[PDB]
């Protein structure tokens, strides 16, 4: 647990909890989002709750701005070294056609841009771990949800032979503790990071007890 | 009485086969593809091969232009009546990846969404209809993302349209023996692949099932593939 | 290619009875398997009344749990009538044993549904393996896990024979319908109207469609859902 | 307080590694298998391997003998109390007809029997966790699916009762049960042990039906 940890949706909920979780674990986290108001908030807390932490890297950014987002990340790669972890924890953004195109762009294209950038870096490293946090209208939501899965699926198979691992975590509801707690997703990741170097888990599906029956 | 059967990618391969077949069965097929010229040929072949068939409607169209697609199809519906079937048989399309990824999503997913929205609007009003989807390697995940997005779309509509009386079935064949197969990178002999008629006859079987039977999808596999 | 023998289990009623009838009308010489000789004969007589010129159905009074007697009878018919083109496993699901110990009920349930099925399969597949051709069709349908386990065991069996038999020219397809409109549905007290359910003919017509696909086309399974079930 | 942790296939391989792991963690583990002496080994290793540990109960038992198994498990429950965990790590025992019948008895009928007994107990406690470790004519395939259908069935049947179930489906794991091709860089038994560790620590309302472990190698 020594290199950088890029985390989208880092200023809120799950992204924030995992950011503070890996920072405590030793990684140097890169907090991506927009609010150089909400991020710093995560920055200050992290380092105000730890005896010793590498200190978070506040990178205000709109990942939907693909070109810029790619520049920002590369720059961060030039200054602070290798990237060991990428956690896609950004919340999903749910005339008809125009809206569907817009939902695909923000939820899938942008994500693809980030993976594209971070994957080039990791392959040069022959190592790295990618974590995807999912969830679970004439098909808008479904098409978008599967688009991300199929993307994860493809990367899983082609990045494995190169030492890079991909795991998508699919929980039902998470924030009332009748749901899946954010710490559950964080601890499952710590477990993942600690498995044998040759072990690959495609994904893990988290279901709420109440939802089962 | 058999109404309209709209087929996309109707000028070549699987589409041309299913279109010619449904026309023979008695539907008035609407042939959609970019080339007016190549569509007229499928149209010609049909008239020629059938004694009594409703003349296919040649609709040169780029489904990417969802606005034009909606207008044209609704005009056809107003003029010819009920739309019984939609067969999405358009071929899968595949300087900068991110923009390339967008064009691939737009052409394969966004466009089909447009056609599906138009047609389902018509079918929802009729409280009847059958939608068939014909589906079919690294690259940073572009191919799989696109494919899964179509299935996710299909999955959602299957559930949403069921109660309205509209059925949806996605057909997933491995390599299919059409000219498009040879021009693609097919390493198998004609015989070894899934045949075009297999898909058409499966669609024929689906159309004949009782009204309340729903089959989300049928996966077609090559003996050869299983062997290997 | 002349049409040969078509063996149907659970042929005296329900879905099996309907498929057997249709296959007889299609030209196959059907072998009706079930325990009731009386009821098998009624099916035999009904088919002949529907069409007197059809190949005459072979009535085979059998308890398929008697794997040895099943093997013997089936093989004699193969010796007698030739090539076995089709096997349809449509015997109903025996789901309940009135006994004290559940572990014992689980044994009996597994014996009657999986081991028995395995037996029939073993006999017919070795016949088809010699022929290098044939088509096998399976009709699927707080237990403490007893039901679910028996159901998957059957699916697990089908899935492996699918891969195992494909290269031998033998195809396997499992049909998984929700409620089907037959007398057995009535016997099971279905809460649905007849038309609301999947009709028997849909399974029969789907089997007919599979039999006409090109020889190299393999479809492991087809799932049938009732509009209502989805609407619910 | 941590109660009993029942482990089948505890005398060797994965079950062995899982048993010693849970012992070190705090549970009083019941070691089930046929070889008494081998169960003893695990017992003593665990003993000498930890400064302090609840002493493992050695239970020489052929779970094939259902009635005896149920009895033996009830005594331990009577005598020692609550059952927190049940780890089915027993190996897959593999006229063909009668042979298939035997394979089902040993692998599925027997396991059902164990689950029945343990489930009854956890039912009352309203708490508990069950962990499953997963030209033939379809025998192996059938058996494997049978076990899965059972686990899937219980998964949603026990969830509302406060009892969780998770099936761990690994590929090749490096245990000496290596009768039969990879170079000691398969799945390590510790990976399964640690995964179970993680699952035990998740919120009590989170449910994970199964986890598929693959070899970076197997994905060519």
């Amino acid at each position: 647990q020594k290199g950088l940890a890029i985390i989208t949706g880092a200023s809120q909920g799950i992204g924030a909890v995992i950011a503070a979780g890996l920072a405590t674990d030793g990684y140097r986290v890169v907090l991506i989002a927009r609010s150089k108001q909400n991020l710093e908030k995560v920055h200050d807390e992290i380092m105000r709750s730890n005896k010793h932490v590498q200190e978070p890297i506040v990178l205000p950014l709109d990942i939907t701005d693909c070109t810029k987002a790619d520049t920002e990340i590369k720059d961060i790669h030039q200054k602070y070294g290798a990237v060991d972890i990428l956690v896609n924890a950004a919340a999903m953004f749910m005339e008809p056609v125009d809206n569907f195109r817009k939902i695909m762009e923000i939820n899938v294209i942008a994500q693809y841009g980030i993976l594209k950038t971070v994957t080039e870096i990791m392959k040069v490293q022959k190592n790295g771990y990618i974590f995807n946090v999912a969830s679970r209208d004439g098909g808008i939501y479904g098409s978008t949800k599967f688009a991300l899965l199929g993307l994860a699926e493809s990367l899983y198979r082609e990045l494995a032979p190169l030492g890079i691992r991909v795991t998508t975590l699919c929980p039902g509801w998470v924030n009332d503790e009748e749901m899946i707690q954010p710490d559950d997703l964080l601890n499952t990741i710590r477990c993942l990071l600690n498995l044998s170097e040759n072990v690959c888990i495609k994904d893990i599906v988290f279901e709420m007890k109440k939802s089962i029956i």
